[PDB]
């Protein structure tokens, strides 16, 4: 590796990692799954209805936003998002010692993944947990693959279940 690709894992953070995965998108959209999104991923609402879209959207940025946000109204929301999602690990019985057990660059993987799918979700992956806590990655990551997360929208995923296998941030590279 060159000296800049030494610097690359300085560059990455659980912010950079998401912010790729996510998107940044001003007006709500409707993500891989149909569903009302604005911002790096922030879901509104599973209502096929834009007006439910809207009224979520304006009560967590707090003003009239008829469906259309800044950038920094987008960074703020992000950083509750990614806060929720890791106070939602450290504070599970289930997900915290899998999480502690993990390095650095899978501890954002970890977040990544709850931040999309939601603790409940991701603390019923029985077997991917253990596999984890005992560093079998391959087997962690086979596992990963056959989930409905991964399966239903697999350009936001594929990159989290590589991280998980390697613990490098590789699948970010090269975009
Ligand atoms: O803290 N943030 O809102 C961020 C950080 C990094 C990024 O690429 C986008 C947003
Ligand atoms: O918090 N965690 O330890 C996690 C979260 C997500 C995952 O897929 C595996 C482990």
């Amino acid at each position: 590796p060159t000296t800049e690709n030494l610097y690359f894992q300085g560059s990455m953070n659980i912010f950079e990692m998401l912010r790729i995965d996510e998107g940044l998108r001003l007006k709500i959209y409707k993500d891989c799954e149909g569903y009302y999104t604005i911002g790096i991923g922030h879901l509104l609402t599973k209502s096929p209805d834009l007006n439910a879209a809207k009224s979520e959207l304006d009560k967590a940025i707090g003003r009239n936003c008829n469906g259309v946000i800044t950038k920094d109204e987008a960074e703020k929301l992000f950083n509750q998002d990614v806060d929720a999602a890791v106070r939602g690990i450290l504070r599970n019985a289930k997900l915290k010692p899998v999480y502690d057990s993990l390095d650095a660059v899978r501890r954002c993987a970890a977040i990544n993944h709850v931040f999309q799918m939601g603790v409940t979700g991701v603390a019923g992956f029985t077997n991917v947990l253990r596999m984890l806590q005992q560093k079998r990655w391959d087997e962690a990551a086979v596992n990963l693959a056959k989930s409905r997360w991964y399966n239903q929208c697999p350009d936001r995923a594929k990159r989290v279940i590589t991280t998980f296998r390697t613990g490098t941030w590789d699948a970010y590279k090269n975009l």
